[PDB]
């Protein structure tokens, strides 16, 4: 019988299922590299020195946290790729906010003009960006008022930037697909992004202070922190699982280490010490346009995890694998969630959940493929899905450590977003099984919290934060 497949599957998946003496050596790892981090920091500040620490450690110049009773109307503007969007917010006191968003898409606001093309200037780009939070400003018959007293805004620009202060921000490099200002006399790059938005709202005569550029991870910790109500544990550590993996946290010796921020912005996705790398990791990085790059985000994020399902089928079934699964991108997040949650822990034996990995493999597949084969793809979906948890709850369990909120104030609030923890209600739940395994008992003091809009709202109360 072709029980060597269940063999098979073993060799190849047991290195992804992560021993307790593997997480808690990873941890001591991470925790070390955040330290290395700190002191490069104090020493180089704005230069990133890779042989030093893979951790940026960036400053978000965020010292600033909301309590949930500022109260005011406060707006943002989220420019991360072509989906940009405006997000106008009544913070209401109490924890309560009530917003409206304008989304615009890039790829259809030039008319005439392609916005990221490199014979397009700066200033043609922020005239868009600006009209955009203009719509939303028009919607609510609010120009004039403006014109009396701006309003505050903050900028989520998620591109590779380096900031000298919370209002200071130069383009390092386009990524994403732009070419913006390349061949103009009205580049972006090189350029402090904020005097472009406010000569854009300018020229459109829009009452709107950018008092703050924030990372998408800044936003969701002060998202949390307005929201969650004063009940709990303070919010010192922000958490995206999603296309992309990221962490911040709030660094409690930030001045000593020559931080103006106490948030730091980890960018820990590109971390890349004593990885539990696999083949089916390797292969990931050797065909990805960032070899060597987010090396620790290629084993958890959502990009990424439709892949290694897809490898790992080829790896243990071999010939017997469908032709579909030699297709780069063939497999998704979502898919490989469907796989995952068949084996999650009292589901094992559900047959509606093992159904639908039957009918999943059968439409994105073609794949006509008996039980045995079935068991075995659940058990795939299964392993890389509860690595990711896994390597999400090191990093959570380091920062966590990191902040000393369990010591001074006796808990903590962490707060997650991204499609990972939104769309899969098992997969914070895996997460606090193994920030069980690294924290012990005091886990019961570790609350994960979901908040909403970090780019949006988040960067809304990073303004109203510094009245
Ligand atoms: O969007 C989540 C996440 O995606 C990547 O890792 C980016 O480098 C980070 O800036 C981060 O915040």
């Amino acid at each position: 019988a072709n029980n060597s497949l269940e063999q098979k599957a073993e060799q190849v998946l047991a290195p992804l299922r992560l021993s307790k003496e593997k997480l808690q050596d990873l941890s001591k790892t991470f925790s070390d590299e955040l330290l290395r981090g700190l002191e490069m920091h104090k020493r180089h500040g704005l230069k990133w020195v890779p042989e030093e620490c893979s951790l940026r450690m960036l400053d978000s110049c965020v010292s600033e946290i909301p309590t949930g009773n500022e109260k005011g109307v406060f707006y943002a503007l989220d420019f991360g790729g072509t989906n940009v969007r405006a997000v106008r917010c009544e913070l209401l006191g109490g924890g309560r906010i009530r917003s409206q968003q304008f989304l615009k898409n890039l790829y259809e606001c030039g008319g005439e003009i392609d916005l990221m093309a490199r014979e397009t200037s700066a200033s043609q780009l922020f005239d868009v960006l600006a009209g955009c939070v203009g719509e939303l400003v028009e919607e609510n018959n609010e120009k004039e008022l403006l014109k009396k007293k701006a309003a505050k805004l903050g900028f989520t620009f998620s591109f590779p930037c380096v900031q000298r202060s919370l209002n200071n921000s130069v383009l390092e490099s386009w990524t994403k697909g732009f070419a913006t200002g390349h061949d103009t006399d009205d580049p972006v790059v090189g350029k402090d992004v904020v005097p472009l938005l406010a000569a854009a709202f300018a020229r459109q005569g829009l009452g709107l202070e950018c008092e703050a550029v924030v990372n998408d991870t800044v936003g969701t910790l002060l998202s949390c922190a307005y929201q969650k109500g004063p009940g709990g544990p303070p919010c010192t550590v922000g958490v995206i699982l999603g296309t992309g993996a990221n962490c911040c946290y709030w660094e409690p010796q930030a001045a000593a280490f020559g931080y103006r921020g106490a948030v730091v912005n980890v960018e820990c996705g590109n971390f890349n010490k004593n990885l539990p790398t696999t083949p089916a990791d390797e292969a990931i990085d050797n065909k990805s346009p960032n070899k060597k790059h987010q090396l620790f985000e290629k084993m958890i994020s959502g990009f990424y995890l439709g892949e290694l399902v897809r490898l790992l089928t080829l790896e243990i079934f071999g010939a017997a694998a469908p032709a579909k699964a030699r297709e780069e991108f063939s497999f998704d997040a979502k898919q490989a969630a469907v796989l995952a949650a068949s084996l999650m822990p009292g589901k094992e034996e559900d047959p509606a959940l093992a159904s639908s990995c039957k009918v999943l493999l059968k439409e994105s597949w073609g794949w006509d493929l008996d039980a045995a084969a079935l068991k075995v793809m659940r058990q795939i979906g299964f392993a890389v899905f509860d690595r990711s948890a896994a390597l999400a709850a090191v990093s959570i369990a380091v920062l966590v450590q990191r902040t000393r909120s369990l010591e001074t104030d006796g808990g903590v609030t962490v707060a997650v977003d991204g499609s990972l923890y939104v769309r899969n209600e098992w997969y914070g739940l895996r997460i606090r099984t193994f920030l069980k395994e690294l924290l012990g008992e005091k886990v019961d003091k570790v609350f994960l919290r979901a908040a909403d809009d970090g780019s949006g709202k988040g960067a809304a109360i990073c303004v109203a934060a510094l009245h």
